Formats: structure tokens, sequence, C-alpha cells
């Protein structure tokens, strides 16, 4: 059968269509699981965890857990993974804080390998990679193809915007910039995923724009509000691309790594 | 009921009141859980383990397991747990060596986040913090009040003291005296947990004389027993609170981080 | 009973004399588990695994397991583990990818600390030592008598040789030649293991031999095959030892640390 009957499932629990859910696994109250979506033995869903279609997690996950927030006094809050997820052997993902929005969110098509943890309020996109035993911190948001190398630790309420690496071993405390390869410890930014956007199949005048974009940024002594403004001017029009920078530059908190 | 039909409880452990503990935990012989502790589904408490009141330990834990040492020959060695601390998932704490007392020991008000170890003849006070992925090798001791930030390793022997802070993905291989901020991989002193202390509600004056006894341990080139000597001539006697910089010094056995 | 009733046992498996498996393991199909192995509680054996003799194997480790590599396309692939090992809590251990050989090994007498992962492809050799929370990616290759301190990661195709030692919390990109300390992130070369082969009883001239073989290798300025040709010449025909470091530099693929 493709629920195991040791598995434990919480009454309020609702599973949808071609569910497996193999041996000692344990789903608690509130959560739903959409179809197709396969948990190993061994998988923990705490509870008030929405699963999306045609996801995969193996075992001693522990999926949609209260976080570790001293500040949480045992307010409603949700974790959301979307579709078409692998979520590897360790990992442990954790429900949001009534502070933020009460949300945990991850998109689709991620891969998190052997111990990724996603902590609180962390809104995650799609198609991302997180190597081994990377620590996602409180409230940090991800874009969507992103890389982050092992070993890896995010600071909380850093931004690391799409198609951005993060190299193995690294510790970032501020925010990484669309397209920007960032890494160390301490963590600096090294230049623009060239590789990673000529296997995307982008132009060798985009990938110039960028190029002048990133120097702009970080080479020049500009602040983040003057650099946009040079690449406003002179590089937008035409590297449509250099959008996603400007974001990052315009929507940084926490300030970016340099 | 407070205790699953599915967790396995050797005859020779002793349950307190109110103890919850979830499906598929295994506890092992010799093992006493004190009123109001809670276990999730999924620990395992291998032996020879006394835990207090009101703590929670959470699914894949690894609680009281013999430890990592090659040199121990399965003699009776003991791990105990004081109240109110929060043992997250993935964590796995060991159990003393002959060696030294035969005893690992944790306090009380700690939060162990995911996947922290404390390795055999570890001694750990009160109300201290582990960030995610900590490694505290055997036998070091912790005092009270301490953070350990994210990914961080404390090597063998090390002597982390009372209110000092450990960055971020920092290897630690000497003693962190009390009140110290330390951060690196090679790792440094940076200066007094003075935000710390201020949040704790010290003087002006108090603070003034720890950053003084900082600069006379770190700056000035004396040694830790000329050091010792400055702050009990000129510090000490206005400033009581020197005297836990005073104990680090003396109580040092790898030396301290600089 | 040595195989608790909660163990779940693939009808295809192969279980040798005095095996002992605990509570709530699994033992997936086309696993064999050798003489007097024994599996705590909660080890998930995922399949087509050969286990050797004397192996020890604890809670939440996840043993032969589908890898991480995306290229994997459900082809039968194996993993391998030799004799006398100690896998501790936590660990994970990936089967291989028909891209290589098929097949992820590992000797014998190894110590695999709490969350030691193993990736796909991987040989290991004899006698190692894996400390806490090392990351071991895809295709390395690692020989005998290795230490790897906590906290550590190697890149895929890494190859570290015989009696090197790498220190905690590095990031190793490139090869580790045989009795070479490495450490750092970024990583580099310290020197020859001298302690380690003094305690391995070697002599003088021969430590000596591989000090010279050191310096042409790191400190001359030569390029791997032409500090090879002077280790040949002046000090491979009385310090045989040294074969070693040769093999090292013949066999590497990414290029050696420094």
């Amino acid at each position: 059968d493709l629920i195991h009957s040791t598995a434990i499932i919480d009454p309020s629990a609702v599973i949808a269509s071609d569910v497996q859910i193999g041996p000692y696994c344990i789903i608690g109250p509130q959560v739903t699981i959409g179809a197709g979506t396969k948990l190993h033995s061994h998988v923990v869903v705490g509870g008030f965890t929405r699963i999306g279609q045609n996801n995969e997690i193996f075992q001693f996950a522990s999926v949609g857990e209260v976080c570790q927030d001293l500040k949480y006094k045992g307010e409603e809050t949700w974790l959301e993974i979307g579709n078409n997820n692998l979520i590897r052997e360790h990992c442990s993902l954790h429900r949001g804080t009534v502070q933020d929005n009460a949300l945990t969110k991850i998109g689709s098509h991620n891969l998190l390998m052997v111990n990724t943890h996603i902590a609180h309020d962390c809104i995650v996109g799609d198609h991302n990679i997180f190597a081994n035993n990377v620590g996602v911190a409180g409230h940090v948001h991800i874009g969507d193809h992103v890389i982050v190398g092992g070993n890896s630790g995010i600071h909380q309420f850093c931004k690391i915007d799409s198609y951005s690496m993060i190299g193995g071993a690294s510790l970032i405390l501020k925010d990484v910039p669309a397209y920007v390869m960032a890494s160390g410890n301490p963590a600096h930014a090294f230049g623009i995923n060239i590789e990673g956007m000529r296997r995307k199949g982008w132009s060798k005048n985009t990938i110039q724009g960028l190029r002048e974009a990133y120097k702009l940024i970080f080479k020049s002594g500009l602040t983040s509000v003057q650099a946009i403004d040079q690449i406003k001017s002179e590089i937008l029009p035409s590297v449509p691309e250099a959008q996603l920078l400007i974001d990052s530059l315009e929507q940084s908190e926490r300030g970016i790594v340099r």
C-alpha cells in the first residue's frame, strides 16, 4: 500500500491522490499533502503545513516544525511548500512567526540537500539548489535559480536574489544581488555569474551590460542609490535584465555583500 | 495518552509525573526523566542519562549516546541534563569518559538549536544558546549566558566563559574569556560584549572597567598573569565584575583566543 | 532477540549470523549485512548496499540512499561498506552513479562521526577518521589513515591521500597529497604529518626525505611533474615512502592544495 500502516496521520490531515507515505512517518494536524508527493520512512511533518504536488521528502526530515525564535509564543503559523521539490535527509523546515507574516514559504523545483535548514519566515522561490549543511536563518528571502554551496550560512533578514551563487563554506551577512557570485568568511562579491547566464543562453551584449553594472555597484565607490542611477541611465535601456540588479539594491535592508 | 504506545521504554527507566513521550521513541536503561519533560516522536535516549524537569526534546535527537572517543572501552558513564532546556531536531549529546569524570553535564534554560553536538565530558551551564550546526568537542566547559553562532566549532578542552559571544562560522581553538566577543577562522577576540552587558542593565563605569581590562589582556603585550595583576590592582576594587575575566585567565589550559 | 520485531526487512535482503538490528530500522531491497554488524534503532538502509562484518551503525543514519546528483535517472547503483566501521548518528552515505562506476565504496576500520556525508561515487579506504559534520562531495577518493577535522568540506573529484590531515573547518578544493597537513578556507598546505609519522614509528632519515620532498613540491616553484623528477632522482632511492607523494602528484585531476 502507498501509505504504510505504521504512519500516524492526524484526523485533521488531508491527503491527496497517489500520495506515498513510508513507515514510521508522523503527519500532524492541519497538514495537507498534494498529489503525487512521496514521503520515505521516518518523516515528521509537525503540523500546519501545506505541501504541493510531486514532492519527495526523505527520511529524518523535520518538516513544518515550530520555529526556534525565542519570541514565539504558541501562535498559529504555517509552512507552505510548492511542487516538485526534493527535500533530502535531515533537513529542517520551520513554520513562521506572527511578528512577520506567520508563514514560511518555499516554491517549486528546489533541491534541498542533506541537512538544509530553512528557518522561520523564509521565502524561497523556484529552481534553487541548497547544498549539504546549508543554514538559512530567519526571514531570509531567496529568489529563483540560486545555488548555495555546501556548509554555508545565511544571516537573518538577508536577501539572496535570482541567479546568484554562494560559494561553499561562506558566511553571508548582507544581501547578495541578482547574478552575483559571492563567497568567503568574511564573504565578498567576486563577479557576475557569467557561465551561469551563458548556460541560460544570454547574449554577449547582455553579459557586458551586467558586467558594467557590477563595476558600478562594487568597484566605483558609488552608493547603491548612485549605482542604480547609472544603471538606469546607461545600461537598463538596452539591457532589461539589469532590472533585477536594480531591484536587489532598492529592496536591500541589510545592505549588500562586498 | 501522554506516552505513545509505540515508545519503547527500558524496565530500568524511571519516568516522573506529566512526562510526554511521542511515537517511536526509545528510552534506554538507567534513564530518568523529570516532571513535565516532553519528548516529541523519534527521540532516542541511549542510556545512563538523567533528565530534569520541563525539558523539550524534538524528533531525531540522539540524547545520552556513547561517546565518539576511541579511548572509550565500554565503561559506565553518564549524561546529565538540568531543567527547562530546548533540544531541537538532530542534536547529539554524548555520555562521558572515565579518563575525565565519567559525566557530560548540561545545566538549565539552554537552547540547543538544530544539529547541536555536545561531546563527551562537556560541562555546560545555564541560559546558553547554541545556534544551528554548532559542534562542541570533548571536555569543553561552557559557562552561562553564552551565545554560539551557527556553524561554529569549539576545539577539545577549550573553555568558553560567561557572557561571551562566538560569531557565526567560527573555529575556536583556545579559551574565550568572560564577556569576550570572538569570531573567525582563524578566530580572534574583537572586544567586550558591550550591548549584551548594557541589555543586562550594567553601568557605564562597570563597562569602562571591563574595556580597560580587555585592553590589558589583548592589546598591551602583557601575559595572562601580568594582565591579571593589573586588573587586580586597578580595576577589580571598583569593578567586581572583572573577577570573571580573572577567573578565565587563571583557569585557562589551552591559552586564550587573540 | 537480536532483530527487533519492528524492523522492516525487504524479502530480498540477506542477513548474516549474529546481526543485530534495533527497533524501527528499515532494510531495503538488495541489502546484504555481514556477520556481527549491529544497527541501533532508527537506521535506514535504502537499498542496493553490501555491508561487511562487525560494523556498527547508529540511529538516524541514512545508509545506501539514492544520490543527490541531478544527472541520476533511476539506474541500478550500489554502496559497499567493508568491515569494522563505526557510522555515527545522522550520517548519510549515498549510492553511486552510472556516469562513473555505479559504486560508492568505503573500506574498513573507519570512524564516521556524527553527520558525516559520503556522496555518490566516493571511494574511501581504511582506518580513516571523519570528524563531525564533514561533507565529502561526489567522486572523492580518500586513501588510508586520513583524518578530516570537523565541519570540513571536500569538493567533488578531489583526492585526499594516505596519512594526510585536514584541519577543522577547512574547504578543500584541490588534492591533498600523501602525508600533507592542509587547512583553511581558503585551504593551504602547511607541512608534513611529522607527529603522525613519528607515532607510526618512522625514522628521522625517512622524515627528512619527506620534508625535502615537501619543499620541492610546495616551496620551490617547480610544477608537479618537475617536483616528481627531483623526488625520483634524489629522495626516492633511499626513501621508498616518497612513492606515495609521487603517486599523489601523478594521479591528480584537480591539481593540488597550496
